[PDB]
């Protein structure tokens, strides 16, 4: 039941419950003329809803918001990107503009920034080491160390037990790297194990592109990253 490219058109958000007051947003984006899913965090924080990363675009990204004006009736008064790339960030000045607060680390801001792309407002602190844990009301939000990007971060909900691993963790389906231009693949694994070994009791991991699973998604995606490194 989990929306694909399939029931989603490009300009349109799905929103799926993953558990009590648990959502991934999905959206899809064209780009070198392929068509992409994506997935975003949306977790509920009382009568409020902390949003994790935008849905890749300020069109796709008021689309979100219209979906959960529509779906969950709560406002949105927090977002977190998590990491610098359009993808995460790109519609933060959507958000902003509809008064959510937008939240990012220092990292992320400072390379949004050197990238030209939209800059968070707020900034998380105690995130800048390897391990580095922080809670931010029902998630918790841990950089694991460089992967995908140098500032990557992934979130967890401790009520659900779910892990949203953003672009440092990838789906099942997909069997090679991706784009990989900024990602630190020499810490890579390191990283994951840094994930492994904090959140060993996820019952659901969520790629930031494609299909949920369990933590075999960390396994897979260091067996990825290796068979890419190795490549000759
Ligand atoms: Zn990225
Ligand atoms: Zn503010
Ligand atoms: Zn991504």
């Amino acid at each position: 039941e989990y929306p694909t490219v399939s029931e989603i058109p490009v300009g349109e958000v799905r929103l799926y419950q993953i558990a009590d007051g648990v959502w991934s947003h999905i959206a899809t984006q064209s780009f070198d003329g392929a068509v992409y899913p994506s997935n975003g965090l949306i977790v509920r924080d009382g009568d409020e809803l902390l949003l994790i990363d935008t849905a890749w675009g300020a069109k796709n990204t008021a689309a979100l918001l219209a979906e959960i004006e529509k779906q969950i009736g709560l406002p949105v008064t927090r977002a977190v990107s998590t990491h610098f790339h359009d993808d995460r960030v790109g519609g933060v000045d959507v958000l902003r503009a509809a008064g959510v607060a937008t939240y990012a680390s220092p990292s992320t801001r400072r390379l949004a920034e050197v990238e030209g792309n939209e800059i968070p407002t707020h900034s998380l602190e105690g995130l800048s080491s390897s391990g580095d844990a922080v809670r931010f009301g029902p998630v918790e939000l841990f950089y694991p160390g460089a992967a995908h990007s140098t500032d990557n971060l992934v979130v967890y909900v401790p009520s659900a037990s779910v892990l949203y691993g953003g672009c440092a963790i990838y789906e099942l389906s997909r069997t090679s790297a991706g784009n990989v231009a900024d990602a630190d693949l020499a810490e890579w694994p390191t990283s994951i194990e840094r994930i492994q070994q904090h959140y060993p009791e996820a019952q659901f991991v969520i790629p930031g592109h494609g299909l949920p699973g369990g933590l075999d998604l960390l396994k897979h995606t260091t067996n990825v990253v290796k068979a890419h490194t190795n490549r000759s």
